[PDB]
């Protein structure tokens, strides 16, 4: 009497939220619209309806150690920043090792998600599925909705007066694959996050004059920290996040806002903004700083109206002669097929934990992999996933409606006071808070205090060392037998891509 | 009766001679082998026979105000650190301003210079040049030769067992221009030189894998220095001088290692060599650690053999599959036209502070530019050219054959103690050290005790800022009437172009 899941989706959300399933002996149907598994990390040279595209150079912004599933650690000779194809090398690996593929069913779209007549006393949802033009119906006991949210283009088109008018090519982020079409042109980036870094950086080798323009100014991170240790290894230590904790978030920020202008000063590069460093998503580039100080990318404030051949800046200075405009400013997620249970809007959505819809009498479908966290993604999806088919099996329970609902309007009202208020601070988490969080509502939350007196050895890199996933593997439920071997072993698979020459 | 000097080469050097000649009323005749001025700065997409070939992208690594020339600042709006394209217009405007074009004769290649019979009396050179294959004879007072040293490939394939075996393309650093002729290529770079860095970053944003061997490893400079002021801005003042004078050589190191490590450790990295910071000319690479950390550059050891297909490296680890090898092992320098007077063996030669032959009867043979500084050649072979033009008049004079030979075999002496042993290590000077030795033998020498109490806000910036190249223009023989202003407002320029968006 086995329960039936639904997966939509084949990154890496889907991917983790199948083994989540048959690991806790329930049967996943996984339903993925494209031909193929990773999602947003399988670049392909054009974009595809209803999937992430991105550009071919990408480089993910999460070290190895941070960003790897639980219970699979990343090859040692993989880089601690990997290019997006060696991510979806990887995923393929995770697919082969826990045998997933089988499970997928590809070129299928899940149209229509709709809880049944006896939904009260079943918790079953009908789903709809198109393939190749043929419909398809059936129910589940539970719903794992594992679609992105980097899909669905924002481009603000309405707050750039004189756009219809501009006579240079115009698009957004999602559509820039590379920069030969730019050689010896003048080209504008709006945003500064990660895709208006990334491109205003890569454009600028080829291109005459990149300008970077932003309504904000950001503060500016480096992935290459300390001692040339990968900053989310060292940021990201429970050490690290005990010492925030007692200092409080200004001096946390002073501290952090001081330590990015030593690398250059916010203020002298044009780039400081009104916020605190915590207060906006991490903007991560190491090379942004180099190509401005050689004038390549000029940092200008917000557009403010277009000519046939020009920009007017905010502040009344012009840039003249413009051959083209790329709108890097973000995403936003929906659920078409679930236009009953879950409703956003310009990116609000209420989940608990991020996850459930609050007003269901079941607590059957589950929203995996929905969060902006300051950490990589995968891994908290995952944990998600072991939470997720746990309440599916009644093995853990939900707090009532009213409870839910409080705590969703906590986090909504303290999220809107801490970060700055735009579309894209909809969703923000913090990678060890929410790791924990989620961790014991599993009860696989690692007992630090005892293993500090059962394991000294141990107990010292979970605390002093990064607060690697393979951690929430240790105890509790899905227990894995290599977990404080790679624990310990996390030093030397950091060092072994780079000690590539002998040195002694 | 005005004597008449033969400047040998139209880039930054012969420029400055030019200049230097009309400033004390002597008749400069310039030859320049091409068609134009600026050198080795003035970029083409083919290389040219006989004068130095640059990439593309090349940014110059020396800031706008260390490297103007002492009387003619570089503008307020160009960028600290100049594209080439930028360096090339700063000279036509130079030439321009102080009107030396029409002193350049193009086209003109200088074959031979011979002291004439009456050598020991007249002091006179015999200069022989062709012109579209038809010969040209002329007598002349004194020469100042500014041939580069950046020209000649240094392509030792001998060290190489197997290169004439492999069957992908190789080419010194002189033939590189583009990466595109790399896309999904795997590629071995040898050396890490300048030209080495910029390529293995560069090339590493098409090519499928690209490896940096060098056979030392080298400590690693950033541009972007502390707050993200230029880095020679911040080194080269006269404060960072005394500071380094009183703690010697070894503890100066350890402070540049331990700096150098902060941003990454050269250890892990697998770059750490042997020798200390100061003892290699300085590898400046901001974007090389970022590559590194991705896998997209492989730092390598030494290739010990080449096979058709691979390469085999000193630690006997190999690679397979390698489309191409690109020699970045640097340059020699030699004068052809001065086989007779003046005497190079690898890159050894003997000349009194760099510039005069030690054995003439006469002081009318001045080598501008042919040192290797902590710093910009541009002011340094201005400052040759003030004291070489001093001592064709009479105003100046050299000590005996003797004393020369004994302080041209200390400096020998000291720099092989302090340098690691190799050809590229033969005329390394220190920029401080360098302009105020010249600067004594001019008496230009800023008076920095006297002004202490003549003007004491200057002699703080003289001191506590940077020893900018203007600062020889205050007092003595040249004394230029703008240098104290421009020498107050070096901040505002420095920021000029960086402040392109609104803070307030
Ligand atoms: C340029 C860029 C860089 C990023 N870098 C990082 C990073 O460094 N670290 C990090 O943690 N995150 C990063 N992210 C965020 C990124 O989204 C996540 O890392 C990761 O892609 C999450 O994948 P997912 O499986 O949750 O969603 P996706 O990877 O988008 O997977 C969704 C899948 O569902 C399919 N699908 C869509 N609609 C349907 C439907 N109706 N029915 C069936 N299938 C459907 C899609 O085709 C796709 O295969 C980055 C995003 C971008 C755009
Ligand atoms: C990639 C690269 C980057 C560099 N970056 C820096 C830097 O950042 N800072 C720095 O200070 N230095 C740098 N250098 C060193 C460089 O040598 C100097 O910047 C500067 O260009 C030297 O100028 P020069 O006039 O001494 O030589 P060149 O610019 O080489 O001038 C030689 C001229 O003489 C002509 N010529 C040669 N032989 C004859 C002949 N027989 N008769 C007539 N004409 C002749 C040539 O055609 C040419 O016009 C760099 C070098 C390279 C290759
Ligand atoms: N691994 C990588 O290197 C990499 C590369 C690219 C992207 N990413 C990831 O991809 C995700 C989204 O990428 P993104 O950078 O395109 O998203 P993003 O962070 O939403 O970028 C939006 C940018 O555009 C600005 N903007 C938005 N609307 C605007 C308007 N109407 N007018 C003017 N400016 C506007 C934003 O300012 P506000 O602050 O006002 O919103 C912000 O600077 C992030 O999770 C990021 O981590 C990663
Ligand atoms: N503005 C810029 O960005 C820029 C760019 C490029 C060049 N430049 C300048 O132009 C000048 C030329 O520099 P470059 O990189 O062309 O040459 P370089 O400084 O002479 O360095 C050559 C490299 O090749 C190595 N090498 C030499 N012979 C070798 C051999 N036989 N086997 C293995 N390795 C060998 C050297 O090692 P050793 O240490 O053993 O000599 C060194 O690492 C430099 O002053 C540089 O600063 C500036
Ligand atoms: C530049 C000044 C360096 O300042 C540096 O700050 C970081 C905080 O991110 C600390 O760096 C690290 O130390 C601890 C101790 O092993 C680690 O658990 C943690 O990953 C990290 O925070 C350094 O201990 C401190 O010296
Ligand atoms: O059409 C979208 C764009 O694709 C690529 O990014 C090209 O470089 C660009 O020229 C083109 O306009
Ligand atoms: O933010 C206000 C306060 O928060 C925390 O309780 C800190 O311990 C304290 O030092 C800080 O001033």
């Amino acid at each position: 009497t086995k329960k039936r899941i639904a997966v939509i989706g084949a990154g890496a959300s889907g991917l983790t939220s199948i083994k989540c399933c048959l690991e806790e002996g329930l049967e996943p149907v996984c339903f993925e619209r494209t031909d193929d598994i990773g999602g947003l990390w399988r670049f392909q040279e054009n974009p595809e309806e209803g999937r992430a595209s991105i550009y071919k150079s990408v480089i993910i912004n999460t070290s190895k150690e941070m960003m790897c599933f639980s219970d699979y650690p990343i090859p040692d000779h993989y880089p601690n920043f990997m290019h997006n194809s060696q991510v979806l090398e990887y995923f393929r690996m995770y697919a082969k090792e826990f045998d997933l593929l089988k499970y997928i069913q590809f070129k299928t779209t899940v149209c229509s998600v709709k809880k049944q007549p006896d939904f009260s006393t079943s918790g079953q949802w009908e789903v709809v599925t198109e393939c190749e033009g043929k419909k398809e119906v059936d129910v589940f006991d539970g719903v794992m909705v594992c679609t992105g949210h980097h899909t669905n283009a924002h481009l603000p088109l309405e707050s750039f007066p004189g756009i219809e008018k501009f006579k240079g090519q115009y698009f957004h982020s999602r559509d820039y694959k590379n920069p030969e079409g730019f050689t010896g042109k003048r080209v504008i980036i709006i945003g500064i996050g990660n895709s208006g870094g990334d491109l205003a950086v890569e454009i600028s080798h080829t291109a005459k004059q990149v300008f970077l323009s932003t309504r904000r100014g950001a503060w500016i991170l480096n992935r290459v920290g300390d001692h040339g240790y990968p900053f989310d290894v060292l940021f990201s230590s429970r050490f690290t996040y005990f010492l925030s904790k007692i200092c409080g978030q200004s001096l946390s920020n002073t501290f952090l806002e001081k330590k990015m202008n030593q690398r250059f000063d916010h203020e002298m590069f044009g780039l400081k903004p009104k916020h605190r460093a915590l207060s906006q998503h991490p903007t991560v580039n190491d090379d942004l700083p180099n190509r401005i100080i050689s004038g390549l990318v000029k940092v200008k404030g917000n557009v403010k109206e277009f000519t046939e051949t020009a920009a007017i800046f905010e502040d009344g200075s012009r840039e003249d002669d413009i051959d083209a405009v790329i709108f890097a400013t973000g995403y936003s997620f929906a659920f078409p097929f679930l236009e009953d249970s879950v409703k956003v809007v310009k990116n609000k959505v209420s989940l608990y934990k991020k996850v459930f819809p609050p007003n269901l009498e079941k607590p059957t479908l589950a929203i995996i992999g929905l969060i902006q966290p300051l950490g990589a993604i995968m891994p908290i999806s995952e944990l998600q996933g072991r939470w997720a088919t746990q309440v599916f099996k009644g093995l853990k329970t939900l707090p009532s409606q009213s409870e839910m609902m409080a705590e969703i309007s906590k986090a909504q009202e303290e999220m809107a006071k801490r970060y700055v208020d735009s579309q894209r601070h909809t969703i923000q988490g913090d990678y060890i808070d929410t790791m924990e969080e989620i961790a014991d509502l599993v009860g696989v939350r690692p007992n630090l205090l005892s293993l500090a007196f059962t394991d000294p050895k141990l107990a010292l890199k979970l605390f002093f060392g990064p607060c690697t996933p393979v951690q929430y593997r240790l105890q509790g439920p899905g227990k894995w037998d290599g977990a404080r071997k790679t624990i310990l072993t996390t030093e030397d698979r950091i060092r072994k891509p780079l000690m590539t020459r002998v040195i002694e």
